[PDB]
Parts: C-alpha cells; sequence; structure tokens
DNA sequence: GCGATCACGCACGTC
DNA sequence: GACGTACGTGATCGCA
C-alpha cells in the first residue's frame, strides 16, 4: 500500500518544525560536490518532498537546516552535511543518526542503507537502495515519483525506527557512545574531508617520471634474465618463467597455483638474479601504480586537493576506515616509497604540517585492561618495550639483548595483541610451530596477567555472546562456540584482539573531540586534515607550531585516563614526509 | 561475437 | 588483528 506525503513546489512554515526525520539524498557514492537529487521530511505535521533546486533556494529552509534547535534525526549525516558544505550550506541539530546507531549495535550486519536497519527491528516498509537505484555501471536516478516515494518512505522508517534505537543502546549502554562519541565525531570528520589535503601535482608527476625510467630499465633486465619476455603482472605467465622456465623450488602453493608473494620470492632469491629484479619491479610498479597513477587520478584539479571520505561506520573494531583515496595507507617503511609523502603540503602559504602519534598505544591499553603488574611497571619506566620483553623471555640483561632477539621479541609483541597462536607466529618468525609455542610460553610467564586477560576474555565472550571496549563498542562473536577448530580459534583471536584494537580506537576519537574543542577555545586557525588509527595530522599557520607542540600531545595524552601513562610524540614541517 | 561489466583470487600498502 | 586498491583473468551481461 502507496505512502502519503505532500509534493511540495514551495517550502511551507509546517515543514519547519523543531523535530524532524531529513532525509538530504546523495546518490553519488562519493558525495563530494556531488547533486542533491531530492529532499524529504518527516514531522508532527506530515510526510514533504521537496526538490532540491526549490528547498536549497529557500532562505526559511536553508536558515532551518543550520538552526542546532532545529533537531533533525538522519541516516548518514555526513554525506548530507558535506554535500551541503560543497553548496555552502551548514547543517546543523543532528541529534540522531540511525547509520552510526546501528553500526553500534552491531557492526556485524554491514547496515549501509535504511533498509537494512529498519529490518533490524522487523520493519520492512521502505526498499533497499540498490532496488531503487539499481547497482554498478546500471545505477541511476529514478523518475521524480518513484525517488519522492522512497525518500519519503526512508524519512517515515527514521521518524518510527530513532525510539527503539535509542532504547536498545540505553540497555547497552552505549546512548553516550552514540551521542557524545560518534555523532560529534561525525562532524568533525565531515570537516576534514571538505578541507581535503594539498598535493603538489608537478612533484607527484616527476616522480612518475623517474618511476617509469626505472621500471624500463628493470623490465628489461627481467626480460634479459627470463631469456623472454613475458606479463610480469601476470601470476600465470611469471610462474611458468619462474617454476618451469627456471625452475625454481616450489615453496608455497596457492589455492589456484604457484604462490608469487614477496615472502616466498625473498627466499628464492639466491637461486637466480631475476628474483630480486621481479621484486624490485614490484616495489616499483605498486608505488607507480596505486600512489602516483592512484592519487593524479583523484586530485581536483582546480585545487589539487584530495577529499577523502572516512567510512565512520564500517571496520569491527570501531577503527574508522579512508576510501578514494584512502590517505591511511601512504608508504613510509621503505625510503623510497616514504617519498611520495613530500607531495603532501599545507594548503597555505606560510603554513606547516604537524603530526602526533601515540606511542604503543595498542601495548599500554593491554597493560591496562589486563592489570599486569609487569607490563604495566614497563610503561610507567616509559622502556623501550620491545627490548624489555626480550630480556623477560629469554632471561638476559638489557646488555645481553641482540638485534635479532629484539625483533623476535617485538614479533611476539605483535602477535600477542592481534590474538596469539603458535602457528601464526610460526609463520610471521619463520620458525617451527613448537618453537613459535615456547616463544608464547615464555611470554605468558613472564605478563601473567595478560595470559589470565586473554583466558578470561574468550570465556567472557563465550558467556556474554560479545566483547567490549573501554567505551563500551561491541563486538558479537557467534563463532566463539563453533566446534570447528578453525572457525573457533579466529573468533577467539577476535575476543582477545578486539577490546584492544576497539579501545585504542575509542581513545583517539575522544581525543579527536577534546582537540577540536581546545583549537576553538584557543582560536587557532589550526585544523585537522587525517587520522591514521593512532596519528593525527594538521595543518596550521607556522607562528602556531611552538602552542601546538604544547597543545596537541597535552589533549592526546589526557584524553583517558589508564594505569599508565599515554605517550605521543610529535613533528612538524613543509610536507607530510618532514613531520618526522 | 565483441566490448562492457562483474566477480574473485591475489599481491601489497598502512596501523 | 583491522583495512583499501590495483591487477589479471574468466564469467557474465547487453544488445544485436
Ligand atoms: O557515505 C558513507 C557511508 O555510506 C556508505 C553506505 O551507506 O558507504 C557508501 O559510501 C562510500 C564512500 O563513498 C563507499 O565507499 C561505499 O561503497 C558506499 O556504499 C556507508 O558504508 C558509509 O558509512
Ligand atoms: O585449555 C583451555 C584453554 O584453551 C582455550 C583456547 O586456547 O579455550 C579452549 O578451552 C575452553 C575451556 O576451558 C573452551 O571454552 C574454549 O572454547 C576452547 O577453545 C583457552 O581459552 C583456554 O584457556
Ligand atoms: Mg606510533
Amino acid at each position: 500500500a502507496k505512502m502519503a506525503f505532500t509534493l511540495a513546489d514551495r517550502v511551507t512554515e509546517e515543514m519547519l518544525a523543531d523535530k524532524a526525520a531529513l532525509v538530504v539524498e546523495v546518490v553519488e557514492e562519493n558525495y563530494h560536490d556531488a547533486p542533491i537529487v531530492g529532499i524529504a521530511v518527516v514531522n508532527e505535521h506530515g510526510r514533504f518532498f521537496l526538490r532540491p533546486e526549490t528547498a536549497l533556494a529557500d532562505p526559511q529552509f536553508v536558515a532551518w537546516l543550520g538552526d542546532e534547535t532545529k533537531k533533525k534525526s538522519m541516516f548518514d549525516s555526513k554525506r548530507a552535511a558535506v554535500a551541503l558544505k560543497w553548496k555552502g550550506i551548514e547543517l546543523c541539530g543532528v541529534s540522531f543518526d540511525l547509520l552510526l546507531a546501528a553500526y553500534l549495535l552491531d557492526p556485524a550486519q554491514g547496515v549501509d542503507d535504511v533498509a537494512a536497519a529498519a529490518k533490524m527491528k522487523q520493519y520492512e516498509a521502505v526498499r533497499p537502495d540498490e532496488a531503487v537505484y539499481g547497482k554498478g555501471a546500471k545505477r541511476a536516478v529514478p523518475d521524480e515519483p518513484v525517488l519522492a516515494e522512497h525518500l519519503v518512505r526512508k524519512a517515515a522508517a527514521i521518524w518510527e525506527l530513532e525510539r527503539p534505537f535509542l532504547d536498545e543502546l540505553r540497555r547497552n549502554e552505549q546512548d553516550r557512545l552514540l551521542v557524545e562519541l560518534e555523532q560529534p565525531l561525525s562532524s568533525i570528520l565531515a570537516e576534514m574531508e571538505f578541507a581535503g589535503v594539498k598535493v603538489d601535482t608537478k612533484r607527484l608527476e616527476q616522480m612518475g617520471k623517474e618511476l617509469a625510467e626505472q621500471l624500463g630499465t628493470v623490465e628489461q633486465r627481467i626480460y634479459e634474465l627470463a631469456g623472454q619476455e613475458f606479463n610480469i603482472n601476470s601470476p600465470k605467465q611469471l610462474g611458468v618463467i619462474l617454476f618451469e622456465k627456471l625452475q625454481l623450488p616450489v615453496l608455497k602453493k596457492t589455492k589456484t597455483g604457484y604462490s608469487t608473494s614477496a615472502d616466498v620470492l625473498e627466499k628464492l632469491a639466491p637461486y637466480h638474479e631475476i628474483v630480486e629484479n621481479i621484486l624490485h619491479y614490484r616495489q616499483l610498479g605498486k608505488l607507480q601504480s596505486t600512489y602516483i597513477e592512484g592519487l593524479l587520478k583523484v586530485v581536483r584539479p582546480d585545487t589539487k586537493k584530495v577529499h577523502t571520505i572516512f567510512n565512520q561506520a564500517l571496520t569491527q573494531t570501531g577503527r574508522l576506515s579512508s576510501t578514494e583515496p584512502n590517505l591511511q595507507n601512504i608508504p613510509i617503511r621503505l625510503e623510497e616509497g616514504r617519498k611520495i609523502r613530500q607531495a603532501f603540503v599545507p594548503s597555505e602559504s606560510d603554513w606547516l604540517i604537524f603530526a602526533a602519534d601515540y606511542s604503543q598505544i595498542e601495548l599500554r591499553v593491554l597493560a591496562h585492561i589486563a592489570e599486569d603488574d609487569n607490563l604495566m611497571e614497563a610503561f610507567r619506566r616509559d622502556l623501550d618495550i620491545h627490548t624489555k620483553t626480550a630480556m623477560d623471555i629469554f632471561q638476559v640483561s638489557e646488555d645481553e639483548v641482540t638485534p635479532n632477539m629484539r625483533r623476535q621479541a617485538k614479533a611476539v609483541n605483535f602477535g600477542i595483541v592481534y590474538g596469539i597462536s603458535d602457528y601464526g607466529l610460526a609463520q610471521n618468525l619463520n620458525i617451527s610451530r613448537k618453537e613459535a609455542a615456547e616463544f608464547i610460553e615464555r611470554y605468558f610467564e613472564s605478563f601473567p596477567g595478560v595470559k589470565r586477560y586473554m583466558e578470561n576474555i574468550v570465556q567472557e565472550a563465550k558467556q556474554k555472546g560479545y566483547v567490549t571496549t573501554l567505551l563500551h563498542r561491541r563486538r558479537y562473536l557467534p563463532d566463539i562456540t563453533s566446534r570447528n577448530f578453525n572457525v573457533r580459534s579466529f573468533a577467539e583471536r577476535m575476543a582477545m584482539n578486539t577490546p584492544i584494537q576497539g579501545s585504542a580506537a575509542d581513545i583517539i576519537k575522544k581525543a579527536m573531540i577534546d582537540l577540536n574543542a581546545r583549537l576553538k577555545e584557543e582560536r587557532l586557525q589550526a585544523h585537522l586534515l587525517l587520522q591514521v588509527h593512532d596519528e593525527l595530522i594538521l595543518e596550521a599557520p607556522k607562528e602556531e607550531m611552538e602552542r601546538l607542540c604544547r597543545l596537541v600531545p597535552e589533549v592526546m595524552e589526557q584524553a583517558v585516563t589508564l594505569r599508565v601513562p599515554l605517550k605521543v610524540d610529535y613533528h612538524y614541517g613543509s610536507t607530510w614526509y618532514d613531520a618526522k
């Protein structure tokens, strides 16, 4: 049965009530400078559809959008807020975001439209967006009657579902997590995305040119060494060259053929000079295709900025992700790739990039949650944690810790945080399962509080059905009761890891909210550009650097109070590369 | 049948 | 442990 609404030709006062469900529809996946295709409002007075050209040109409607005392409930308010920012319109007063509510209640549902959220509460009187707009290439905005009914049904669902969602959040003790953390964060991310990051495209193009020259040389050397020409980028052609023509050992298999992962190739390098060249080719080609060509494709040519979109409602642990471009995986480990960061520059003359990162936040969170006396003392002394771990597991003095010992202890520390397993550690360190098991046993002997946490958290996951983070984010783990060893073991590792990774995510999100409040109080021009899981990147006038050196680390260190200190390192410079 | 698209396995970049 | 993008390849679709 059809849903009744007014297809309005002009904005009226009853559309401007002080509580409403609002839909401001942006169909393009990337909403930056994208069209708004229609607007729906549902409130005490009825249901309304407005054409955007009309509504967004109407002073009363625009004033209503920007009035913080006029409360709106929405789904994915950041998309609307950013699309409106590109049109110079402020959206304020969003008091409920159904996307973030659904995400907090259960991130595993993968809710990404109103219909998916609605089905959580047995409400089905709204179509999935994919049904209305189609998917992929065939995607398209439908004719007005179809569009208007869809937007009004979405607004009506939001209007109905706010109360039951808030009720369930309150039962879970997650209502403050929504209202005081995720919703305010959404506004901060909207500002970050809209500001964008300035790119030195000439520098990127120069790099592109160098890389292409190097790739040509290496490509030709590979042909020479192979005694043949082939698609180095093909798994089938390369496999025939390495494991048939050149007879290299097959040390590892993939589902459907020969593994050629770098870890495998590293092992084969002693047998034939072609291998080191394939590795080099892959290094350069990744930089060329993903970073140089990829970034240049998405830079806006007018302003030379890139505008990422942070997906706030995707990861199972409460981290953000970043897309189009992903600015959370710009190279840093190897110097050649690291130079890519020289192309990320401040957006104004005489400004600088300032970067601040937490030192070992996940192990500090683990020390806190596990109340492990040895680990807490280590951080209270601000020790090098990997050297301390080596001292304990290998039973030696600090002087006797060799580089290889520190390297292996570091890998153990990562294993412990990720959800230790003897097979996984063995693969990482390239040792036997028995040997890896001995490393883990020694670790738990030195850190018995961590051992107790790991046992207890798996038991809690089984008993309650989920694990929780410091600020009450939850992750359900139904596979924890599986009678399949591999399925169950993966869930156990999630039970161990999620409260650590997720609590670290909670802390940095709170730090962002606190930082923006402090920046506004101090009336600094500095602002956030990016978050990369445990680090915040800002730009500001050079004259603000001294103040930021004190202000940013303090805010990040004081965001929460743990049983150990939090420690933040910081650097600044004329490009992201130099903020090291 | 011939591009256009979709789907998936794979490899590799970050924290 | 958590992500996103690029690529090659084979399948499928879209329309005659
Ligand atoms: O707008 C972000 C918000 O939208 C969702 C879908 O509800 O993701 C869409 O937007 C993305 C960013 O452009 C795409 O990466 C994604 O493919 C698209 O479905 C949410 O998942 C997200 O939180
Ligand atoms: O032997 C106990 C030890 O095994 C683990 C897995 O490493 O859990 C297993 O043992 C349980 C009972 O004590 C089950 O509840 C669990 O499902 C099973 O996998 C550890 O958590 C536990 O300490
Ligand atoms: Mg760090």
